[PDB]
């Protein structure tokens, strides 16, 4: 009757109505190819807000044109993006949800034409372009891009900011020795490989004091790569720097075979949560209320992130409530339909 | 694999991608109380379009201020409504769906303050206001209101127009002897009680040649009321007047106890379909793809109208496809989620 | 709350606790190949009784060795079968269900080695053995086999007897002009083609006064075959002969392509029910309580026969009750599990 | 496609076809009140075997008349019980499943009329009878009862034996300081409170070398009671004594409020599994294949025990397979129904 899934959760004064989070998912719907919010986004995101999702994280938003995954990504490299993002924020919040945004940079995995950058001039695979080895100017420049992105998100009115340090993208590339072969202060050791992430966090915190999320790939799924245990010290530091919650994913630094199954990334979320003593978000094949409640009640994570399931059904929270025999507030307009 | 539910259906050159129709449902979301389309409607309806609903029928829209059910209904009594409706139409169609609108007049069941009109000065119940017995001027005036509504819907860009002659509202009141005690040419016989509906249809057809729906209450659930068989002759006439499909509902002319169960109004839809030889829409507790397919394949109706189920899940078509082991086109953005 | 699906139904003093019937389904589990009831049957059938199925119809039971579909069918051609059948009956009824048996003869569709019999020496298809054209001695002999089967079922303690006149088997072959080319009193006209069925019914009624079912194939799905309308006169006669309910199926007299979909045989059940004025059983892709309730409430059939669905879940009635928001008596042992 | 839930598991040469176990559940169906297997049990258990459950654990079976929970429990205090149990075993295994039995003694929680025994003369609650403080003769006697029960189970042909040391029953009472106030070698310390369990295990192992399970209550849910961590040393010893798997439950030593939720006992199973380095069984609100797969793949347990869910649906494994997109061997009789 009284579940944890539909119990409020507060982060730095921001109270989420429940533990349900819409995981950041690229829509590749910027038809103008200028990183601008389009009509699609204005229908896509607010629909989940009506569905009673507590927190909606907007897809990976490129902090630079080269930082995009594709030419159809959302962008935040220009003050001109603020208006569209502000409109999106207004629409989502107006319908009851808190809204966040995922600041991102694809790095060597960018599919945008032209030069792409990485810690080292090593391609993702034999079929990918060789990225440019970033100079220290490029580094502080990219850090500034993240800070500016954060400032624009703040102006747009976002409630939450997430730093995308996962899925083998730019920050993840600095993190993993598989991609980071630098021999300056940005590579060659756990501390050095973390530096870039540390500087991004600090820069963001200069202009942003709201809830701050970091999304990581807890594992590289490679013998010579990173494991969940490597991220425990990193999470402790993130905590000291004022990161509020770790959004725990995994993989994609290089091509690799992964054993995918229900809750396959949950152990990573709990590892960091209990060892680094920091709130975590669980993601990866979470599709049922029954499943989500188990994750919460057993203290494996504090928030549950839903991906593809929210693509199949934007009103998932209602089905989850039914599933758990719980009752939640429905939009007044849908009360006749939302029966418990 | 190849179901009827997800097979196209053509009405007067308008081809629906499937047989799934979103039944007209009042949202009471016109906070400005001027019948204007609001932000809510612009999120509510297009969401079902993304969900792959073939035809979306907009809620009962008052053809006059007094014709509204409540002060929060949509309205179409002014050319000023066209802009908002046109924007709504654009949003819905842009996301893949055909769009219709339900022209309505609450009659004696209107809850709007002030005078309300009906065929006879008989209240809905002992707790309702006594309506004014319409004069012949009121009648031709109300007919003109429907015509103007149709013209505005056409300008807005609607694909389908439905005339709301059901649920005990104005037109239904002229139809049922329970509410129509007039002793002129508009009451006293089956032919006379039909006159008002006939004139509305003709007037609408003067300015509208697209798909035309009529929604009826096949039964009054009263010993001295109308039965499904009474509507067979009416459907034959509607057919002659150029009505393309009969949206078959029931009840609500007066307070009455109804036996509600799955598909409880389907027999009415099939009765009219086979006896009047006219395409029909089935509505009333249709909630599963399995159920909807049975209705179609057995020739009980040509379209299936979903109500509350589309309130619980705007992407119902996907679940129905899964349910039937069928595969349908998903919005490109949701392909990773919409697995078959 | 009070559904029709879980409302009692009385046939000749036999009261079924609900409208749910387990359709006769061959298990091919007589490993001894002597038509004897085996351990499998003693677990298979009583499980559905615990599941709260109102009436359980035992699979097609060969009234003669040659009358079996396969060497692994149940048999009733010997008094020696009574003991096993009586044990089965005891087990099923002990757990709350009424029990019936389907008296059967495969005819030309028998796959048992050796001579097989039919109205005419016409094979099922070019890949099947040519059956012997039955003599009038064979006919009255086969009729006697059905009577003896009925007598043994009575001794075993069965509550209901069904005559299998469907799925292109022996009796169905006499019924359909596609297979019956006889030029005596058993072919050449509707009356003559019915004679065999008529004689079987009379013979059974000589030794059995309990509920009597007849299972028919309402359609041959062939231009020159039988249609549902042909069976209306037949059902009227069956009624006069004391047949209590018509179990309405279809097809299988010859190879043919059938359009299979949810409730695809329901229109046949309702046709006979309303035109012949006789209780009918609906069967064919009935899998949900929602669906079953619609069939009942709309008077399309009086009993609902479940096939493969009861193979997937023997406790279907519980799921159906949940589905309909209804509550039914659970076996006291399962009360903690069977929550409503 | 290849899940862990439907992957074989071997314990001491006994190979289970999958990881699905039917948790021991009292049926209170011994109407003769002599601990004898009845018809009900012979239908109840084999049904789950057909449902493709890998291992079926028979309900708590009293090793003495006073050791029963109720007068309707199964019993094994007499060689006369062997015949009935052997028949049950035959029925279950014949239909594809391995079978186990739970040797039990209710202790102070017995509801059987007359004297009841416990480590100390302390009632379960103020509403329960005061049990007799067992003498050392009673102890070695009760140990002998367990050994004899094991010997009879072996003769009956059981594949697995489980010792019921949980749910606040006799053995659990010796384990918990809440109920054990003895001041001899059987109380007053962790080692002493374990002694009784240790002696039961040894005695059972004298006459039984097959798979041996022990079911424990990992927590008393009481400030002065046992916690999961207390059972880590116990599990290490059980391992040394030849216990093959720990069936991990919790609670019921005294009245207490428990927070019940999906997988609420899983953390206990994983604790013991990883800390004591011994295979464990997870139980407690496990109802979906999705859930069960997560438990297995994440190494939280080696076997998954289903309780009430197998009461709602004896063929759960089929639904779980569907749920996981996996395909498993269906009983050849149900192949047409069991579609994947
Ligand atoms: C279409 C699609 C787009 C995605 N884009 C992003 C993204 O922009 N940022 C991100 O962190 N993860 C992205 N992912 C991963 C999802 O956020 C989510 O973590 C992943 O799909 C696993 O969650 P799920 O199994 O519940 O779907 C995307 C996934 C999908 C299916
Ligand atoms: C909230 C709500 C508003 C409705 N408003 C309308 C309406 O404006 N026009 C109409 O014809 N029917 C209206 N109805 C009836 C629905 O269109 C539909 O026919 C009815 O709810 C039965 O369908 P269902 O059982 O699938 O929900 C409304 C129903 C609901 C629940
Ligand atoms: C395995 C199996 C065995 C069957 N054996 C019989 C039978 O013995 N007698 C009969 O009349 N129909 C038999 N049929 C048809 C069923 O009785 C039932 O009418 C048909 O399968 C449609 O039911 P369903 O769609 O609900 O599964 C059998 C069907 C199956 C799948
Ligand atoms: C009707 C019933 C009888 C039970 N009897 C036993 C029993 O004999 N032995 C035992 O160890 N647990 C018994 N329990 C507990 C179950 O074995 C199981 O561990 C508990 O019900 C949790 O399982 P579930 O949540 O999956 O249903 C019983 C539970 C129920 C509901």
């Amino acid at each position: 009757m009284n579940t944890m899934l539909f119990s409020p959760y507060t982060i730095r004064g921001l109270t989420l109505k429940n533990r349900i989070v819409m995981s950041p998912m690229c829509m590749y719907s910027c038809d103008t190819k200028d990183g601008a919010v389009r009509t699609w986004h204005k229908i896509h995101y607010p629909a989940r807000a009506v569905g009673q999702v507590g927190l909606i994280i907007v897809e990976a938003t490129g902090v630079t044109p080269q930082g995009r995954i594709s030419e159809r990504d959302l962008g935040i490299w220009s003050d001109d993006h603020i208006a569209g993002l502000r409109e999106l924020v207004g629409l989502v919040k107006e319908h009851g949800a808190a809204i966040g945004i995922q600041l991102a940079h694809a790095g060597r995995k960018s599919q945008v034409p032209g030069e792409i950058i990485a810690p080292s001039a090593v391609p993702f695979d034999d079929s990918s372009p060789t990225p440019k080895e970033m100079t220290k100017a490029d580094i502080e420049e990219t850090v500034q891009a993240f800070q500016n992105g954060a400032r624009r998100a703040k102006e747009a009115g976002f409630d939450v900011i997430e730093i995308h340090a996962a899925h083998g993208y730019l920050i993840n590339e600095f993190l993993s020795p598989l991609s980071n072969r630098r021999q300056d202060e940005y590579g060659g050791s756990p501390e050095n490989r973390y530096r870039f992430l540390g500087e991004v966090i600090d820069a963001v915190r200069e202009v942003w004091d709201g809830p701050l999320f970091v999304r990581i790939s807890a594992s590289d799924y490679h013998p010579d790569g990173l494991t969940a245990k490597d991220y425990v010290p990193y999470a402790k530091r993130m905590k000291e720097q004022g990161v509020d919650l770790v959004d725990v994913s995994s993989g994609a630094i290089v091509p690799a075979r992964m054993n995918v199954y229900p809750g396959y990334q949950v152990p990573f979320a709990e590892l960091i949560r209990r060892e680094a003593d920091i709130p975590t978000g669980a993601v990866g094949l979470i599709t049922s209320g029954w499943q989500a409640e188990e994750i919460l009640q057993n203290g494996r994570a504090d928030l549950v992130f839903l991906g593809r399931e929210l693509l199949r059904n934007p009103y998932w929270p209602y089905a989850a409530a039914r599933e758990l025999g719980a009752k939640i507030s429905a939009p007044v307009q849908y009360e006749r339909g939302w029966r418990f």
